[PDB]
């Protein structure tokens, strides 16, 4: 899994029916790093540090084994909680 | 998933039957970046910025759990 | 599979329910390399060198074909054989 | 999917039984780039530019969901 | 699939039971390249150039669709530079 930060919500799109209403977020490992897009399975806001899963796990994490995702946020990271 | 841009249509006449008639597009993260090829499941043209999915999800995104794809366009993006 | 070292525990109180109670660990191929996170399926401590599996094998290794993992620690490496 | 060129046939006499008799070819994104190996599901020769799929799609592309491939040639690109 | 050279055996005494008794080998694309670990399904020795498969194919390649592997040696390369 990857540690990434939420930059912004991906709204400016028209996409496929096989994807539902779960939000898409633009994420990166840090500012300036290459951007990716993840399905938000938790409920995140810009600036949140999030745990991201790829591969097959990303699909069922997004809510279905049939979900079109290869990157899904499955947790919010507590930077300071120990 | 990754945002990419469509450079051009990929022409491959000799290809396996499992691919069917789905259009294949050459895509890149940006001009000059490594070229990859994606199945277009939306209907795109050169210059379009597109949302692409890989892994297992690219197959069913292309229209079947058995489809031979590891990269599929699942959306067009305006603002890039 | 990758050879990585455990740096520390990753705390995510708000994570999806399918993760159960599995511990998550911050791992890297060496200090300074990009950090990743793996589910601990062995019982590891910081400083341990660990064998990590990704792809679909990470899921069942973490305890279920339905488990949300793409990186799972499946062994501790005895570096001084 | 990636665009790659066939360099040569990969000869591996001692390989697992699951591989059958499918040809294996050494491929690269261009000369001098890191070499990889793909199962040839099309019928290629050295010099061919080819379309290759990875991930789980490579297996069924090679002919079976149980086939041991993570990289399969699924087309010949008309521009060589 | 990758062409790699076998460097040495990977000793992991504390590893998940699903691994069985399959040998694990340290492999790299060339000396000095990043080390990975593959399950040996052929029977290899150090110095061998080997064909390695990853992704989901590595599992059944290692003996079972349930096997915890994302890198499996599935062939020995005849005469390799
Ligand atoms: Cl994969």
């Amino acid at each position: 899994m990857k540690i990434m930060q939420v930059e912004k919500t991906l709204v400016s799109t028209n996409r496929i029916a096989d994807m539902g209403h779960k939000p898409l977020l633009v994420v990166w490992e840090k500012p300036g790093a290459p951007r990716q897009v993840a399905v938000d399975a938790i409920g995140c806001i810009p600036g949140d540090w999030v745990l991201c899963v790829g591969s097959s796990a990303a699909r069922e994490a997004a809510g279905s084994k049939s979900y079109p995702s290869d990157l899904t946020i499955i947790g919010i990271i507590d930077q300071w909680n120990g």
